[PDB]
């Protein structure tokens, strides 16, 4: 008896479960198409070097990685963005900008679930916050398309520049990424200890700025035209104008856990406070300069997982079981009628219908139950008497005789 | 400067290439839907035990496998069928039969390409050759849907039972799988040496039966009602009746390289003799008994790779570059018109159109070139004068003024 359960931390997707995933992925695809994003992909197996960002990120700490027989250090990707950057760096000048690219990669971790799918959406070559607006609107669009309202969820929005100014005014730029990574852990005294463990108080000014409840209060401390203030107002104006003002809001505690975000950062959340972040993203204008690009390339994007959204949708009763369906089930009255049943099967499919034929040998009434079981819209019985007349019997399920030509 | 090339033996799919893959996958999905198959998935990471079939299979020799930090023996799947069987064994009595399941998994190997996508289609719980008929017709259907004709390709069909009878008449059942695996390598004297290396001449009778050019010649040696003869005639009758008689033919040399096939086996091929097999499959009625099932479960299916088909389609000029398209590109006359452009963007998308908005700051004529570049069907300019009139300018690309309501 072989082991029927999957490998540790991984999910099986039999048809029932697969219909749920496909319901979600259809939306991710549909939303990307609606927003003009182009699909891409890359190996799930990338070199380990790609994720050595030396900043204590949880994503790179929990990296599912190994050595090949040939000695190479690789990993099942913990995220897509580095892969995207590699592709972009590879294209160089040939890449026409701006580019809007998406994918729904499976991503991995070691030490609970070890895999998830993550819709990625990234805009490349756009300096202005219109990028972040579009991205944030796409995330809302997908949630709305799944039946969620602005009463169910929102997106918290912030800029890392505010904090950058504080870290800059408090004496070096190099430590900013480790700082963001610790500060991200705030949601206690342990995080204060980590900031001390990093070195240097500036800790106090960080806590207060994370607690500032509005942009005007940021403007009090930054002036009405810090980059961050101008950007956020621009951001909120555009999202308001697009018609999703009830979906977004400011929150100064939002930094995200990733090292490479340089500007606007954001996070999807359920308004009942029950679930982890639904999606997360931001601007990362220096990543490609880090990977070696001679010219700086502005980038922004987000990742949107397949689990939290599903738990949420289940809680809201927005994931009813989707039963399998099929247009026609062709029933041979008996085995002598099979070749004729097959010709009819061909006609049905030729015309763009989805059809089965009873493959095994069974009595008509069993075949009808089977048809009902697989969610057939109508059953097409192919019997001798009707066949002579150039006909079949058709019964709608959601037995009048019909010519072959009139079936489709 | 980071490494821009992907990991060894793996493919990047930037948008250009991804459109090609998606063109192929659309057909695999569309064909599965047409034939009533239900989608499923399972981890790419499976336990290594799943593929220890001890029969010298090339698929299990070339297994991309490793040990976890926790000591477990796993592998990136070299094929899907064992995963499918695991799922089936797991369901047991709950699984309603017959079941028709499909997937388009990425599968792996170590020692040339180390990964490929493989459309799988499997029918479970059907004793009769109607299963193999359906499967073979689906494979033809996909190739026809890609623009190929029966003049371009075919499917060679055979039964392993004929040979089984010869191995049985020549003295044990246990050695049959290793024998098939060697005999599969025939397409010289090295294969004769491998049959001797296995033991035991019966070798001679094997060579002659592989060379028998028709079923009547099989019937000469098996009788008109060997299981295999009755099955193949049944098979060919049904495929003829379905209307794909020009696509299929008998070939006694076809065994396939996999251990678990017990009955009908088949192989897609280009009629110019230029390419390796396009797809391959057959009946495997004992696999689930091997994995521990208390009741025998009849199964048949095939795998259909993503590379050979593409080379073939490229040779036949059936893979023209598919350019990106989008319905609308919204052009703000300048930055003061952005909020209005955004409201229009919202209307367009609300109505099920795919639309971009010029995200960056640029002059109208650049925005029009950009629109043409991304394959926009029409450009929607949002200027002050027209906005006052409740209007925008619309230009078809494959500048009349229009009311907002009349856009969609
Ligand atoms: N890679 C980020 C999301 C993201 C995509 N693009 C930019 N950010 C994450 O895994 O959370
Ligand atoms: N797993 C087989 C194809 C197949 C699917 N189902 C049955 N056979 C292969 O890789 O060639
Ligand atoms: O980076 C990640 C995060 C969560 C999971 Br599950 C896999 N990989
Ligand atoms: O089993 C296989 C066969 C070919 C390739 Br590429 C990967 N895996």
């Amino acid at each position: 008896m072989v082991e029927t359960e999957p490998v540790q931390g991984c999910r099986d997707f039999p048809p029932e479960a697969m219909r749920c995933r496909r319901h979600l992925f259809d939306v991710f695809h549909a939303t990307a198409k609606t927003f003009g994003f182009e699909e891409y992909d890359a190996p799930v197996l990338e070199s380990e070097e790609l994720y050595i960002r030396k900043a204590g990120e949880e994503i790179t700490e929990q990296m599912f990685n190994f050595i090949t027989k040939g000695g190479h250090r690789v990993a099942l990707r913990p995220e897509m963005t580095p892969s995207l950057a590699r592709l972009l760096l590879g294209k160089g000048r040939s890449l026409l900008l701006p580019a809007k690219w998406y994918s729904i990669p499976q991503c991995w971790r070691y030490e609970r679930r070890r895999e998830h799918y993550q819709w990625n959406m990234d805009i490349v070559g756009v300096k202005s916050v219109s990028a972040e607006v579009e991205l944030v609107c796409a995330a809302c669009w997908a949630m709305r398309s799944l039946g969620l309202s602005s009463k169910d969820v929102g997106i918290k929005v912030n800029s890392r520049k505010v904090l950058q100014t504080v870290v800059e005014q408090a004496g070096t730029s190099d430590k900013f990424a480790p700082v963001c990574v610790i500060v991200d852990k705030m949601e206690r005294e342990e995080v204060e200890a980590q900031l001390a463990v990093l070195g240097l108080t500036v800790v106090d000014a960080i806590t207060t700025t994370l607690s500032l409840k509005s942009i005007d209060e940021i403007a009090q401390r930054v002036g009405e035209e810090h980059e961050a203030v101008k950007e956020l107002r621009q951001f909120f104006e555009q999202v308001e104008a697009y018609g999703y003002g009830d979906w977004v809001l400011f929150d100064a505690s939002v930094v995200r856990g990733l090292a490479y975000y340089t500007g606007i950062v954001f996070e999807g959340f359920d308004r009942e406070g029950k679930f982890r972040a639904l999606c997360g993203g931001g601007r990362y204008d220096n990543l490609l300069t880090t990977y070696g690009s001679p010219t700086p390339i502005p980038c922004a994007g987000f990742g949107f997982g397949d689990c939290v959204i599903v738990e949420l949708l289940q809680e809201k009763r927005l994931l009813p079981d989707i039963p399998h369906v099929v247009d026609d089930v062709v029933i041979p009255f008996d085995e002598s009628m099979r070749p004729h049943a097959l010709a009819v099967l061909r006609r049905l499919r030729d015309a763009g219908r989805s059809a089965d034929i009873i493959l095994d040998k069974k009595k008509v009434v069993q075949a009808f139950n089977y048809a009902d079981r697989v969610g057939a819209v109508r059953a097409v019985l192919v019997a001798p008497e009707e066949w002579e007349r150039g006909e079949v019997q058709v019964k709608m399920l959601r037995g009048f005789a019909v010519p072959l030509d009139r079936l489709v």
